[PDB]
């Protein structure tokens, strides 16, 4: 449990006024895991910190690169070469000194996913950009009823107003989600039920993909960050709904 | 014109692969003004910097407050008490050391708007949260054909997926936009044309307001800023393509 300080109420008074006092405590007591701290995940982590989430785990083994500058909140001249997750953790500690931040300097694999998820998270935000670990994470959380929201590919898109949430089985214009569905089926026996759903919530966009315009898909902050923000809003909404139901 | 360095191409290669080389050059050559560096404007400024916009002016006179923490990108423990616009300017120089960043430590008034807009901006992003200077800024840019995107109320809302852009005359569920229309009409003679349009593009949300001095969330206020920036870039690219 987290005791909400007077400082915490100064930082997050606007949160309490928007979501309610019960939600402020719910968020303070929550532990959310963000897997992948890149074009989508770095903004998700920022949003969690700024909405009074009391414990955040960040999982990534990558370093900050100069080419991250177009789409990642931690990508600053002075951060290049440092571990992404550690850089983001330090920022979170500046946002909320009372937030409990854990860094896992690793990638999720079929072999370690149970270990890393054994912490008992309130929610998992899957912002992984490669299919093999993404499938392992999703299959595990789905099997174990761990609340999860995943994100499709956020590159090759310029319009943030077309971003929305649907079941993973129903995404369009998203090659990553399409590969992911194939891998879930072939490697984990995850297939859609009678209603044509996989039972996995996925942030995606109706926008037709914009192919590389210069000599891999490009990306923009305005879209990749909004993927991350929509994932966070979705998660908090589901957490509040569950709490109201119990 | 701006000569794009090797360093610039490394930072914004992803931008070039999304929008094209001509647009990369267009952005590098652009000068965009953000008025109000708060819950909406700070994220707009961030987005401009990370999309290779070559010159950015920031206008705000307020300081970073601890109560900004829920919704403003510059609100960090070590920044509290410093001028928002200078903090954001310093951050932009960390994003792109070659960006030409100007800080105007002031608020826009009917009396100073001409001076501050005479610079010749490629686009103005209006992220002011109070009606009187907001109307004055919009009236001036509209009269002078200065490209402008304005933002409605972003507080009291939890759903980023209902944010959109339309003409200011057609917004709904937005008390700030409604007040703004009234003040524009009464004080500046700005009224709807034959097609029912004011000729002002407005970012707003269809979401019904949530009453508790509204609360706010980063996920929504930042997305207002991002949508404003994407809208401006879309219009800039279209104009360049016409010509
Ligand atoms: N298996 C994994 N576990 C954790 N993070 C990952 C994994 N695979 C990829 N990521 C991260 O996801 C991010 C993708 O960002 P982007 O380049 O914007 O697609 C990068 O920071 C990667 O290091
Ligand atoms: N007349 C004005 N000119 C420039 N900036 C302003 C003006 N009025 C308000 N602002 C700023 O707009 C921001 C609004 O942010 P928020 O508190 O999230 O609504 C604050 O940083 C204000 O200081
Ligand atoms: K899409
Ligand atoms: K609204
Ligand atoms: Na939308």
């Amino acid at each position: 449990s987290v005791v909400i300080s007077d400082a915490w109420r100064q930082r997050f008074g606007g949160t309490a006024r928007l979501y309610g006092e019960k939600a402020l405590q719910l968020f303070a007591d929550a532990h959310i895991c963000v897997v992948g701290i890149g074009g989508v995940g770095s903004w998700a982590a920022e949003a969690l910190a700024r909405t009074g989430i009391g414990a955040i785990t960040l999982i990534d083994m990558d370093d900050v690169c100069v080419t991250n500058t177009n789409r990642q909140i931690h990508a600053l001249r002075d951060n290049v070469g440092l571990a992404k997750a550690e850089v983001m953790a330090e920022r979170i500690r500046q946002i909320n000194p009372e937030c409990r931040v854990t860094v896992v300097d690793d990638f999720v694999t079929p072999d370690n996913v149970a270990q890393y998820m054994s912490v008992g998270y309130s929610y998992v935000i899957d912002a992984i950009d490669s299919v093999r670990p993404k499938a392992a994470l999703i299959a595990y959380c789905r099997r174990n009823k761990i609340p999860l929201v995943t994100t499709g590919g956020a590159g090759g898109q310029i319009d943030p107003t077309q971003i929305q949430v649907t079941d993973l089985a129903k995404t369009i214009q998203d090659p990553l989600a399409a590969k992911l569905r194939e891998r879930l089926k072939s490697d984990f026996g995850v297939v859609k039920n009678s209603k044509g759903k996989l039972g996995v919530d996925c942030v995606f966009s109706t926008e037709a993909l914009v192919y590389p315009q210069s000599d891999g898909f490009g990306a923009a902050t305005m879209v990749t960050a909004t993927f991350g923000f929509v994932a966070v809003s979705h998660a908090l909404k589901k957490m509040m709904a569950k709490a109201a139901r119990q």
